[PDB]
């Protein structure tokens, strides 16, 4: 530390981190960047790949939504206990990064023409983590292991806006269900989820969620 | 029998990092090959986590997800930089390059009649990134990250290798990475594995467009 969090006014792809952090009881900065600051185009070429979030811990900065959430995985031990589960975390996390990438491609680029197929396609989508769920501890503490990881909160930010999307979607699925309203529920994110900060952005930066 | 099992299609495509990283350490492991017809019986894919390859093994572990058999390797091969600092590093190093592969992946197999010209006017802008992590570490004499190597060379080698092929001479405006390019190249276990029919029998992709 000290974290900050660089990032247009959405939820997107720093909600996970933010859960995280909150959840972790870490105290960080944002720094709002609107898309008219960011037309200017200054900012845009300082950053890496010319894209934000851009973090900061210290004097370590950082870009990629994944790189910010392992690096917070790897130095506030969330990241398995051991080797073996640090792969299933990121096997986890890459499973919920390439749903989240086709979520992302629906919203911004195809939302009315996709969204049928993608509704119809999610359950198939979304069974996976069921069933890692009930091959763990069967689905009653976390996604890999004992411990919660990086991949928990993304996953759940993954199953909060796909509830959104498709509102029911979860219905069939017991364990994720159980796991959404579990980890909801744990006091500091609570608080966080009902906050202004996090209930008053939206979802996405074009309106459709 | 060796701990390491590769199950993919007959294709470099998503494994061909990871076999160049094992080859490099010297590492056994054993080739799985699923052809187009055995996938399309459904049994396997069906028992696959997220219904794709790569599926890898390492002793009873499985794995799915070719950036994290990367990790994994990283982590246990020692190639995911020296501390904490240097490991997010090369995890923004690999998720840069994953971001490219993507966009590769989406040329290659949904749009590459139409869409090569503009992909090939935008490359420099997207490789231009590499180019300036190597210039801000050791005058891109030594790796992507720090001074060892770690699993994000061999996937950035990778990336730049297929870049080539697509656009012959992409790397002229790029020294820093040219010269990567050819000294990663160079190391022997490497060379030899880049070389041999293991690797150039295989085509880049599985719909032979390159
Ligand atoms: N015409 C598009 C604009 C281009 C675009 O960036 N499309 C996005 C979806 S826009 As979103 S998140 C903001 C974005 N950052 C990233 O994509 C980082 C990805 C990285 N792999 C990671 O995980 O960190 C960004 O900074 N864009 C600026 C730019 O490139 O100039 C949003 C939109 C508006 C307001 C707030 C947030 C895309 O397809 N990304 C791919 C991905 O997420 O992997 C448009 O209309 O928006
Ligand atoms: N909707 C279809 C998907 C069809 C598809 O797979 N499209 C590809 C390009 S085809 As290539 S790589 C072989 C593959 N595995 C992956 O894509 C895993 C991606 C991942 N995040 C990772 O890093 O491991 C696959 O299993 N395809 C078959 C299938 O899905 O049933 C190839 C090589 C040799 C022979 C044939 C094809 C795509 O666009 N992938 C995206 C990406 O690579 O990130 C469906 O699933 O039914
Ligand atoms: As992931 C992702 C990349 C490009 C466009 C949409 C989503
Ligand atoms: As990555 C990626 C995902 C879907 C289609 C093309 C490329």
């Amino acid at each position: 530390p000290p974290y900050t969090v660089v990032y247009f006014p959405v939820r997107g792809r720093c909600a996970a981190l933010r859960m995280l952090l909150a959840d972790q009881g870490q105290s960080w900065k944002e720094e709002v960047v609107t898309v008219e600051t960011w037309q200017e185009g200054s900012l845009k070429a300082s950053c890496l790949y010319g894209q934000l979030p851009k973090f900061q811990d210290g004097d370590l900065t950082l870009y990629q939504s994944n790189t910010i959430l392992r690096h917070l995985g790897r130095t506030l031990g969330l990241y398995g206990k051991d080797q073996q589960e640090a792969a299933l975390v990121d096997m986890v996390n890459d499973g919920v990064e390439d749903l989240r990438c086709k979520y992302i491609s629906l919203i911004y680029t195809n939302y009315e023409a996709g969204k049928d197929d993608y509704v119809k396609a999610l359950p198939g989508q979304l069974k996976p983590f069921e069933t890692l769920l009930s091959q763990n501890q069967g689905g009653k503490t976390f996604i890999v292991g004992d411990q919660i990881s990086f991949a928990d909160y993304n996953l759940l930010d993954l199953l909060l806006i796909h509830e959104v999307l498709a509102p029911g979607c979860l219905d069939a699925f017991p364990l994720l269900s159980a796991y959404v309203g579990r980890l909801s529920a744990r006091p500091k994110l609570k608080a966080f989820l009902a906050s202004p900060e996090y209930v008053n952005l939206p979802i996405n930066g074009n309106g459709k969620q």
